[PDB]
């Protein structure tokens, strides 16, 4: 199942929500519906789950012509295992760095990136925030110290 | 629809197939089915369409543990608008650089990149092949370096 996640980091904090069935903290995200692109899906899910409107950002070579438009590269792509009692699912997760462009927080919690070890999170949440901090730094949206 | 494509370049030539509906030359690829990952889909489509067996290659940070395995980044992701008079298709195309690992050519043509500006290709194929060539040049540098380190 192809899914997508959005990693929003502001002022040393990352916005996480609790997974519906697992009850651990995760990046907002979810399954990419058959009728939407992963980009539309991550924006949709981030807003529905937190009330915050975002835009995926990241690297692109800059291709755009009358026939196609290049979309930003995910921060990372992890093929993840989720084990339910009845069956194990495999999530091909396109994880996108995102930025806030609107909305207002209605659900979710801003977690200090250095205190992530204090809350129960889905596997790799910590490694991924580390990747996000290094990336925001590579874009200069953040100082190396902040990263 | 999410789709995937495989860019295979060997000795200055890129392997292209005629688009199933448009005829124009394009990298092998196709839709990702409900039961598979884009990685599996590109390997399946490439073999079905050309007879060649490939493996996607690309950047990875190297994350792999009991809970997840990182998969290679696509060479580029293009959200394509494919217009037919009947219907327009929106293809979110994960384009992977791939390497040959087996099979045998049964369909498709190895196209000399030096001739591609006079060959009718699907939109953006030429820009994508140029990215593939730069990327392969860099990967070739990294492996020769790893080898020299012996
Ligand atoms: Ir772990
Ligand atoms: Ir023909
Ligand atoms: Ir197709
Ligand atoms: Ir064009
Ligand atoms: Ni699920
Ligand atoms: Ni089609």
């Amino acid at each position: 199942m192809i899914v997508t996640s959005g990693v929003l980091v502001e002022n040393g904090k990352v916005l996480l929500v609790k997974h519906k069935r697992l009850g651990v903290y995760i990046y907002p995200g979810g399954h990419v519906e058959h009728n939407e692109t992963p980009i539309e899906a991550v924006k949709r899910e981030f807003e529905e789950e937190t009330g915050i409107v975002v835009e995926p950002i990241g690297f692109t070579y800059g291709i755009i012509d009358e026939n196609a438009v290049e979309r930003p590269m995910p921060l990372v792509i992890l093929e993840e295992v989720v084990k339910y009692p009845e069956e194990t699912h495999i999530h091909f997760d396109l994880i996108y760095l995102v930025k806030r462009v609107g909305g207002d927080l209605k659900n979710g919690e801003w977690i200090d990136v250095r205190e992530i070890d204090r809350i129960e999170t889905f596997p790799n949440v910590r490694k991924v925030v580390s990747l996000a901090l290094s990336t925001l730094y590579r874009l200069g949206k953040i100082s190396k110290l902040a990263a």
